[PDB]
């Protein structure tokens, strides 16, 4: 099915020098189009479309794997999950 999706803008702080070779390879990554490329600061925007909000971050963290980028600014953060010290309503029922 088509799942309620999210777009994600990624403002990557790469090598300035290496920002050919590394568009390039972020572009070939699945979800991943690369929307701007400003060279002399090495600012690459890279628009990454994935199902799940995971799905999202097995991609984000792959982007975040290459040589070249220095930092990955994700446009669309939310805090840790920390861990809740008293859960919430879970309704999972085997009946």
């Amino acid at each position: 099915m088509h799942t309620n999706w999210q777009v994600c803008s990624l403002v990557v702080q790469a090598k300035s020098e290496r920002i050919s070779d590394i568009s390039t390879q972020l572009n070939a990554f699945p979800g991943c189009e690369v929307a701007v490329s400003d060279a002399p600061s090495g600012q690459l925007i890279v628009v990454v479309e994935a199902e799940d909000s995971e799905t999202l971050i097995q991609t984000i963290e792959s982007v975040r794997n290459v040589e070249g980028v220095l930092a990955v600014s994700l446009v669309y953060h939310q805090q840790e999950e920390q861990g809740e010290e008293t859960p919430r309503s879970h309704h999972h029922h085997h009946h």
